C-alpha cells in the first residue's frame, strides 16, 4: 500500500526536480540508451538522440508517475482517466513497448533520479518513486491490448 510518507517523497523529490526538467529528460533519455540503444528502434521517428518528441516523453513519465503517488494515497489506486489509459495503452501495445522496455525505463528513471537529487536519495526514496512508476505501468499494461 502506497504511504503518505512515500508520497511526500515522490512530491518533493518532484518539486525539487521540475526546476530543472530539461536536464533532467535529455539524462534520462540517454541513460535509457546507454542500456539498450535498440530501444531507440521503437520511437518510428528516431530513423544527433536529439529528437524533440524525446524530451516531452521524458516529463510525462516523470509527471504522471508522480501523480500516482498522489492518487495512490489519495484513493488507493491510479485514478488517471479511464481514456487516458486506454490511448496510452494501446500506442504502447502497437509499437512494441514490452516488458523489457518497461523495465529498462524504470531503471534509468531510477538512475536519472539519483543522479539528480543525489542528496534526497535514499532506498526510500528509490523505492517510493519504483512503485508509484509499477501502479502506472500496470494500470498502462491492462490497456495494452487489441
Ligand atoms: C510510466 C511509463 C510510461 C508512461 C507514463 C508513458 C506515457 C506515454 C504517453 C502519454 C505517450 C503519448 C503517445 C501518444 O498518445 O501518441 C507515450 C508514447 C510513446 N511511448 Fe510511452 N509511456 C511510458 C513508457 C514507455 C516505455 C518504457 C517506452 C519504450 C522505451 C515508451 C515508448 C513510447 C513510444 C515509442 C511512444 C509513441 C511515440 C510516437 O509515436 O510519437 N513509453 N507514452
Amino acid at each position: 500500500v502506497f504511504t503518505e510518507e512515500q508520497e511526500a517523497l515522490v512530491v518533493k523529490a518532484w518539486a525539487v526536480m521540475k526546476k530543472n526538467s530539461a536536464e533532467l529528460g535529455l539524462q534520462f533519455f540517454l541513460k535509457i540508451f546507454e542500456i539498450a540503444p535498440s530501444a531507440k528502434n521503437l520511437f518510428s521517428y528516431l530513423k544527433p538522440e536529439q529528437n524533440p518528441k524525446l524530451k516531452p516523453h521524458a516529463t510525462t513519465v516523470f509527471v504522471m508517475t508522480c501523480e500516482s503517488a498522489v492518487q495512490l494515497r489519495k484513493a488507493g489506486k491510479v485514478t488517471v482517466k479511464e481514456s487516458d489509459l486506454k490511448r496510452i495503452g494501446a500506442i504502447h501495445f502497437k509499437t512494441g513497448v514490452v516488458n523489457e522496455h518497461f523495465e529498462v525505463t524504470r531503471f534509468a528513471l531510477l538512475e536519472t533520479i539519483k543522479e539528480a537529487v543525489p542528496e534526497m536519495w535514499s532506498p526510500e526514496m528509490k523505492n517510493a518513486w519504483g512503485v508509484a512508476y509499477d501502479q502506472l505501468v500496470a494500470a498502462i499494461k491492462f490497456e495494452m491490448k487489441p
